[PDB]
């Protein structure tokens, strides 16, 4: 009785580029997914997901209890205060399967006036050791700023999607003060499968991640190919069949908040599959200070009667509601 999502493939690559007529192929593609399930998949990206994969999960097998200890975001280390956002979620095993490693902007160093500031929501990134990680820090460094290219291609069509010129987004999403994230997860397999760390829905569903709307603007998902995300309907959770050659994509609060729900943030869950696989998603947010003017393009006069509201606010609150409505991840 559990159907399936529509999740069309769309090839991308016309963003990279100047055939203006091609772009807005794509972006009517963007609209239509965007109103139906609000998920798609990104192909002819450009990114090497092989190799992104490869190294993610050299990481997660490798990685010690020491060094885990070493990483630890603060929830699982009072010595870390600092690190709210950055660094390891650590498992804990017979209770919580999942783990992984958040990092932020390579360029938030201490010396970037924002850490200077103390401004929330920022933080400095927490690296595991060179010769036990070789090439770890400059694989996920450089991955940032792959996934950040093809996040501002997929923010042109979002914008040209929406009627405006394809700057809208994209001149907010900057690589001096982008506030995105990179999670590296990994979800395990496990034999017995600890009872704690599957959820039940009210539909009877086994879950390792309830339904939510993401804290984004966008998010650009690749996941290893083992099905386990639902989006929900007015008729009820479907499938979204998994494809570990492309990135898929949907829209977070910010974009419903800016398009007076033109483009929702889609409801999604993460069913409960007893399988080794990774998740890593890139969270498209802007800089602590933008603020986009919301819209309703379903009026004439585009006018929307919703309050501007700032990136770093938003971001601030919603990461603090995720934790209080679905857990400590
Ligand atoms: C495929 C999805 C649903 C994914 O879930 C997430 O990544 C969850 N996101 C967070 O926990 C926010 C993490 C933010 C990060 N620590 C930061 O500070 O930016 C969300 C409910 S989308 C998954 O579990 O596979
Ligand atoms: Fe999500």
């Amino acid at each position: 009785s559990v159907s399936k999502a529509n999740v069309p493939k769309i090839d991308v690559s016309p963003l990279f580029g100047d055939d203006q007529a091609a772009k807005m192929r794509v972006a009517q593609q963007i609209d239509a997914a965007s109103r139906d399930t609000g998920f798609f998949y990104a192909v002819n990206h450009g990114i090497n997901v092989q190799r992104l994969s490869q190294k993610t999960k050299e990481f997660h097998m490798s990685i010690t209890p020491e060094e885990k200890w070493d990483l630890a975001i603060r929830a699982y280390n009072k010595e870390h205060q600092d690190q709210v956002r950055a660094g390891y979620y650590l498992s804990i095993p017979g209770k919580k399967a999942v783990e992984s490693f958040c990092y932020l902007n390579p360029n938030f160093t201490p010396d970037h006036p924002r850490i200077q500031a103390k401004t929330p929501t920022h933080e400095v990134n927490v690296w595991p050791d060179e010769t036990k990680h070789p090439g770890f820090q400059d694989f996920a460094e450089q991955y940032y700023w792959d996934v950040f290219g093809l996040s501002s291609a997929l923010l042109k069509g979002y914008a040209l999607a929406l009627g405006k010129e394809e700057n809208f987004f994209a001149r907010h999403f900057k690589p001096d003060d982008t506030l995105a994230s990179v999670v590296l997860i990994r979800y395990p397999y496990l034999d017995p499968y600890p009872e704690a760390a599957i959820k039940t829905a009210a539909d009877g569903t086994k879950l390792s991640f309830e339904w939510h709307e993401d804290v984004s603007l966008i998010t650009v998902l690749y996941q290893s190919n083992v099905q386990n995300l639902q989006v929900e309907t007015a008729a009820g959770y479907q499938d979204i069949e998994a494809d570990d050659t492309g990135y898929l994509i949907n829209c977070g609060s910010y974009m419903a908040h800016l398009t007076n729900n033109y483009y929702k943030a889609p409801i999604h869950r993460v069913k409960w599959v007893n399988a080794e696989r990774q998740s890593l998603p890139f969270f498209v947010n802007l800089g602590y200070d933008s603020v986009i003017d919301p819209f309703d393009p379903r009026e004439p006069n585009g006018k929307s009667d919703r309050e501007p509201l700032s990136y770093g606010d938003y971001l601030q609150n919603g990461l603090v509601s995720l934790i209080n409505k679905n857990g400590q991840t």
